[PDB]
């Protein structure tokens, strides 16, 4: 019976993964072991308790005995531990959320509705590192999967409207708190433009409104920089997109992906405006048809107001496995370009779900 | 002897921002203002308007007729009621308007004078009397990449907007502030983070707890990728406005397509825009910044690094100002001739009030 170890389970991706596993009976045929850095040797509270004591995340001996380890811990942890394990002779499967290993020749990026047949080929060829892609790539590729499978996409501009969850649980707490504080200081009786001014000036004071995590106040704001600077002009968040998509599809012919990644005051759903150039001209009805058949999670939202405002939003989509996609229209830019807008949940299809699903492929 | 100028719309947001911009610029100096209203007529308004006398009636066709120039921030319902009655009643004065009603008539001239000043003058000169402010997205975009448009270097533009609630009016903004207030009250710090998100999320959907008629759905912790009326092309009216207005402002021989999506976000007064621009010629990224940086005095380039981007290329930074901030200027993987950038500017000023104020000045001269 497979000994599977879990690192990262305490955080958001990790809880969402746990919850998705409980719901799917994914613990049934494995011997879980739960790793930690805090109450080690202690019995955790919750269901995890039935698997016994928490072992040490940094103990290399304990990690070594697992057949499969699954980390939502982060890149600082993967950089600091993964190499020690291979250096120390461990030949088990490393399933990881962090971006560190994404691009190594030994790694396979996992998004099984697009590259199942490749995950299998990798496991089969004695490959052992299976890494979740960046949330933007996962969520996009799933939305237009029915075009990508037919190799109909020449390139993709994406402009993202990214939620705070991708940044972790303290960033979200911060966002909620910024918004709380500003809501207190805001006075209904004051003139509307003066209120806006008052919030605006308050939002800038780092000693009143905590902004160390979001660097600046995110509430009533936008932040058009995610991650680290690249010499090309992109953030790291943005450069990911093209290379990962092509690694997932294992393209003969590179499909360029570009645009800008913007943090907005949403909580767990990433949204994206896509401008997609096709390899051939297609009617708009052919495009919807194909999109609608990409997988079972794609959820087409018809291009009208009532349905767009009700279903093509973070409000509507958060918590769910739906890849909503709408505003599907032809473009004035060129006869072969179309536009659409999509929304999906960062924590699930964006982080946790692909990991859970590849685990299942590895264990059976 | 002096120009008699009447003001409709002055109580609302665009209108206050206009008043403020006029005080600051001494734009009342050489005109006889008259302030029109639809409620407290005959009343002495409070504030500086006091010095120009009593409020006249917005709907009185006689009183309006005596003004040499009328300037409306009132709206399209009002322009619809009243503008035709004035022309029907013989009045040949200048109608400067914010509303979109008249934007595309052959008789109308769209105003954005850092780009089409020469044309405003030609229009006034040719006995044209209707001067209309363009949609905020067009005004703000065109100004940001003005230095490329003047050289006719732009083949097309994809814009994805992140539009603030102010463009929807003062009650919509109040609504947004209030949604956020109420949700903040129910939110509990001690509860588990994913449960809090859930609680807000479910509360946001109850129209009897969280008012959402003005924004149709809750905008707080949300976004709304539909602005305005459905078009048969697939666009919203907000989105179709872009291409036709830009081409009217530039009076192009060759249409420059503008497309993308317009999205409402929980900002208050600054519209942001991610632009993907295809050029007619390949240009280095330094040539592109250079040109952009010389489009006009308001264009403010923000160097493509984190500290500066987060501090200056944002609604927080930009709201209240005349700066057209533009940054994240980079070359693109899509094509050797495409570049990307992100811009931010204030909806109420360059987006609404400022162009109007400035064309008034061209007419009074
Ligand atoms: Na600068």
């Amino acid at each position: 019976m497979l000994k599977v170890g879990f690192i990262g389970w305490r955080g958001m991706v990790g809880s969402v993964l746990m919850s998705r596993m409980i719901e799917s009976k994914d613990f049934d045929c494995i011997l879980p072991t739960f790793f930690s850095t805090s109450q080690v040797g202690q019995l955790p509270t919750g269901f995890m308790q039935q698997y016994g004591a928490l072992q040490d995340a940094y103990s290399i001996d304990q990690l070594s005995s697992m057949d499969i380890l699954l980390s939502c811990q982060g890149g600082e942890y993967t950089k600091e531990i993964h190499h020690k394990l291979r250096e120390a002779g461990w030949q088990g499967f490393w399933i990881d959320a962090a971006s560190t290993l994404r691009l190594d020749k030994d790694s396979t990026l996992v998004l099984d509705p697009l590259n199942h047949d490749q995950i299998i080929n990798a496991i089969d060829n004695g490959k052992k590192d299976f890494i979740g892609s960046n949330c933007t790539v996962s969520l996009m590729s799933l939305a237009i999967a029915g075009l990508l499978k037919e190799d109909l996409v020449e390139w993709v501009n994406s402009s993202t409207y990214q939620a705070i969850s991708g940044a972790g649980a303290a960033a979200m707490q911060e966002l909620l708190q910024q918004t709380s504080l500003l809501s207190k200081i805001d006075n209904r009786d004051e003139d509307i433009l003066i209120r806006e001014k008052i919030l605006r000036e308050l939002s800038k004071d780092s000693s009143k409104i905590p902004q160390q995590k979001t660097v600046q106040t995110l509430a009533y704001n936008l932040l058009p920089w995610i991650d680290v600077g690249m010499p090309s002009g992109q953030t790291k968040e943005e450069y990911k997109a093209a290379t990962e998509l092509n690694k997932i599809l294992d393209t003969k012919k590179t499909i360029p992906v570009d645009g800008i990644c913007v943090r907005v005051p949403s909580l767990r759903s990433h949204s994206q405006a896509l401008t997609v150039k096709l390899r051939q001209k297609l009617t708009i009805e052919e495009i919807k048809q194909k999109i609608s058949q990409g997988n079972e999670w794609v959820k087409v939202i018809d291009n009208n107001k009532e349905d767009t405002l009700k279903y093509l939003t973070p409000q509507a989509n958060s918590g769910t496995l739906d890849i909503a996609i709408g505003r599907i229209k032809s473009s004035l830019l060129a006869d072969d370009i179309f536009h659409c807008f999509t929304v999906g949940d960062q924590l699930l299809w964006g982080a946790a779900e692909p990991l859970r699903r590849v685990l299942n492929i590895i264990k059976i």
